């Protein structure tokens, strides 16, 4: 079983932050700048990035796959222009997964005309468990989570053969 | 600790991550504490991760448990400004070729 649901609604979960300017030219969509559909890049809302705390409780009877991202800007000026905290930190916590991520602000070789980077992390939340997001900055919040129930196991086929 | 026995010594310790900064000063009074555990082969500096986590057994913080094997003639050094669960008992071992762990309810005879 694999269904996608809105773990955090865009219209009610982030009132104190900006969820509309997180678009870049590294992900074109019909020419205009865009971003991932299942993720939201939160930026400052007018020179203010208050501490963000959110949580989700797994009311489903199956597992939920939750994906998020940590952004590493190229320069300190970019970090202040996007979040304005300099010394930001992210923390994601479940009953088993606890981890703190601090941004690495440095200039990397250009890939897709991007000096900064974005690490993507995933976790599986069990029924009854909860996932907590804390963030002073540099966090790409989940917008869609995947409620899944898994089978015994299989593989991935890399072929150009048609499907019938 | 210097390993004067002729066998290996398993040493276990822990690093505590409190939920709030206030708890950190309530227990260790240093805010920016650090730990360092070192051998001739092992060397690691631990920093507390102070954040609130989903409650497990009515606990907001966590305790990460680490272990190391000190060879004969070697020494293990603990340095800590705070957030250290020190060893009290270590285990001297001489190890066999290798076996397994059986999970069963069969009686032992």
């Amino acid at each position: 079983s694999f269904e996608r649901f809105e773990i955090f609604p865009k219209t009610s979960s982030w009132p104190n932050h900006d969820s509309d300017k997180g678009v870049t030219a590294a992900c074109p969509h019909a020419g205009a700048k865009s971003f991932y559909k299942n993720l939201i890049w939160l930026v400052k809302k007018g020179n203010s990035y208050p501490k963000l705390n959110q949580t989700y409780i797994n009311d489903k009877g199956k597992e939920v796959l939750v994906l998020w991202g940590i952004h590493h800007p190229p320069t300190i000026a970019a970090q202040e222009s996007l979040y304005q905290n300099a010394d930001a930190y992210v923390f994601v916590g479940t009953s088993r997964y606890s981890k703190k991520f601090k941004p690495e602000i440095a200039t990397r070789p250009k890939v897709r005309d991007q000096e900064g980077r974005m690490n993507y992390y995933w976790t599986l939340v069990e029924p009854g468990d909860k996932i907590t997001f804390e963030a002073t900055g540099n966090l790409v919040v989940p917008r869609y989570a995947f409620t899944m129930e898994r089978d015994a196991g299989s593989g991935i086929i890399i072929s150009d053969t048609p499907v019938h």
